[PDB]
């Protein structure tokens, strides 16, 4: 069973490594920084059971892992684009196609990339990681916002087709998962030290507590397994009760 | 730690009972028919595994399982009732009623009983198996519909306050699992064997199948696990991509 | 055309009587207090343009106004009950059946009372006011909230239904509404003086400003006019934007 | 107050453009047929209380009106695109990149281009047309349906940033609107008269017609009164109740 896990150095990619890797995947890896042999290297060295590749554009990636591996089993297209909050008036309308760009035709250009052969094999499964800013509460969080939900309902409208053929579709939207030392997008610092920050997710989550690497990737295995490939089509609010909001004053 | 699975011979019942089980958990099983000794036993016997408890009512069945076994940290509120198509003018206020009381407040009522146990120990997980019927493509089915949706809603509402105590809580909203020789809600017959049936599942549902127990169960035990409490509040659409509509013409 | 609003002096209730009025409607009223005729004629005098009734329960509603009126061509389910701040452990199970017959068995009980003199004229309009406390942000509000979410779905589900004769059927759903003189649910007092709660108003609603009976009133009456029954199964989130939640710190 | 609505011609656009003007609204009408004088001029014949409009890009297109009419208070973002039954793999990346040029990235412009002048006042009106496909039941409209969902997600997410502005936006999101001639989304032919297009309507949504586009046109026309700013992030599911599907056989 072969799993590829892009960008895996942020947001929810380690999470899903290395616990599909544990859970006996043979997981390839890909990380804009896996350009330079450089940086490539010192993390195969770190973690001897991923894979990483150099390979950055999809089909370049699905080939050379097809090539190397076998065939992809599992796809977890882990996506990130950096976040400014901006209002509408001041943004340039390229700069939401770069977003669109990041953070939806990115995972279409992957599933695209695979499906064939997935459903030349009748199998595989296929995972986005969205966000639930997705017609959330933020305000001048707009580009950001739809892109994702643009990727959300790639999602389910791929499931719905590829059913058919075996291959259930997913999409995870998180919101306060501990992304550790990647920025993408609850970095320890500031998210666990500053007192400021502590006392927001305190406030508007209702585990009251940000989710963490381990509980993001148990769900990624748990659907990459085979054994609830039923719930295609969920989109899963990944995000510990956020959001909550205080009951009237007096 | 030690779980509870209503109407067990039931919808979601066995997947749930086998599964958790399967994964250390103890399983204490109520079921309507669990009120004769004769039933129970035999049931006993045939899964000796779990624990089938003789109990009926909310409050009396959850001291009887904190008794016998210490404490509750999984409620599994496997909620059941007979769907009759009928429209709207042609039933009766009191049958309203009544499906609101075998799906909306007998969930609240078993979680309700259980709470403030789970509060006091910071721990626990609570699941209610309602149905993918809430916000469905189905006509006259309002009254099931309608009370799945208070269920659905009240799951996620008590994820909201029972945050602050560490108790995630689910719902689980099916169509189209396999429930063995239950008639809740998908029998393997017809459901396996007559020709539009088959056609008709092949047809409303993505992946073109049914659902099984396996997929259920394996569902419940993961949330009730402690892998993965920060989906806490999720409404879980387990519908094998259900419903799809065919192009135009 | 004739109408029935209930529980007309609180919630909804008077914004939608006044402008179905003020649009050519014989409105029907009905409230808890037209019990005494004392509370009901200081009311027919107050409205002339309203015609108030005594009748309590539905079938007795339904009938009263068919005898009197005509026929009823549309009906506004303004449905309310009190809400207390518990947590579940402390609640009574009577205490949600209470809950459920006030805000879920009610409308079933009038829309069944309706349902078949509207099917037989395929002709009608059916209006619930329910609550964005359906799936919504707030906690130790379960009962409420679940209750309300039934009433949405009950309203959505017999769209389904009721679409092959000709009878739209709708939800509402407000958060922020002045009721005014009302405590269902944005009493002026305190929601317009406490500045608390102006301040609360203002921080989670987008608008930054409670609605108004009128607004709710204008949406009513335009779902009544029979110029938009395509919309039939939607619910409106009758909210200014709520809920808004600050960006990040730092 | 002034208007404009785009792609005059097709899907919501007579019906947003007819009824605002009926309600008095001053409406400038853009369409990709106004870039020939002849196209235009012709339109300005047939419908002497509309004014169309020459210009094309976002940019262009808002200072024009703003010239000529001083001042846009309403902005119907009417986007249109053709939609191929393709499955995902039969597609090219920039299939995918043209969909959201065209329904996503457009409107995302239009309201860029508009916001300022708007914010400046604290007074306008958004509203983004899109379509019920967005978590649809359909299967192999993954571009048109994933696009569609982007830009009513916009809608929604920018009502939160511009409320602060006293600025409604909201998104109406339809299927089975009667289109006259236009290709764009059910014409009337042959929707209307041959007898598998009249049938399957007559299964699929609940009301069992097509809806009109002066249905349409009065939403638009409401949502842009002011008469209830207060439903502002709403997305409006203009479909007859669709989907709808039958009771197990
Ligand atoms: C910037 C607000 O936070 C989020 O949207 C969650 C993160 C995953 O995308
Ligand atoms: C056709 C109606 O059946 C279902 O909704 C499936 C089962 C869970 O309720
Ligand atoms: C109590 C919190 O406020 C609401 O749920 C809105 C009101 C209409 O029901
Ligand atoms: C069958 C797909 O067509 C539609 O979604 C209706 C139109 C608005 O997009
Ligand atoms: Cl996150
Ligand atoms: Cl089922
Ligand atoms: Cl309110
Ligand atoms: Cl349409």
């Amino acid at each position: 069973s072969t799993a590829i896990v892009t960008n895996v150095k942020h947001f929810g990619g380690m999470g899903s490594a290395l616990r599909l890797s544990e859970a006996g995947h043979t997981v390839a890896c890909h990380d804009e920084s896996f350009k330079h042999q450089d940086e490539l290297e010192a993390f195969a060295e770190t973690y001897p059971q991923l894979i990483p590749m150099s390979e950055q554009e999809p089909v370049e990636l699905i080939e050379a892992v097809t090539s190397a591996l076998g065939h992809v089993d599992i796809l977890v297209s882990n996506d990130i684009a950096p976040v400014e909050w901006r209002p509408i008036d001041k943004y340039a309308v390229e700069d939401y196609r770069d977003m669109v760009e990041a953070l939806q035709i990115k995972p279409f250009a992957l599933a695209n990339a695979v499906a064939s052969q997935m459903k030349r094999r009748k199998s595989g499964h296929i995972i986005f990681i969205t966000s639930a800013a997705s017609f959330g509460p933020w305000k001048e969080l707009s580009t950001y916002a739809s892109a994702r939900a643009g990727a959300s309902a790639l999602a389910n409208a791929l499931s719905k087709e590829l059913g058919e053929h075996n291959i259930p579709v997913f999409a995870i939207a998180p919101n306060g998962v501990d992304s550790g030392d990647s920025p993408y997008y609850y970095p320890s610092e500031p998210w666990k030290t500053s007192p400021e920050h502590v006392a927001w997710v305190r406030k508007y989550t209702a585990l009251q507590r940000l989710g963490t690497q381990k509980e993001l990737g148990e769900l990624v295995t748990f659907l990459a397994s085979g054994s609830c490939d039923y719930l295609t089509g969920q989109v899963f609010w990944l995000a510990g009760g956020f959001p909550v909001v205080e009951r009237w004053p007096g």
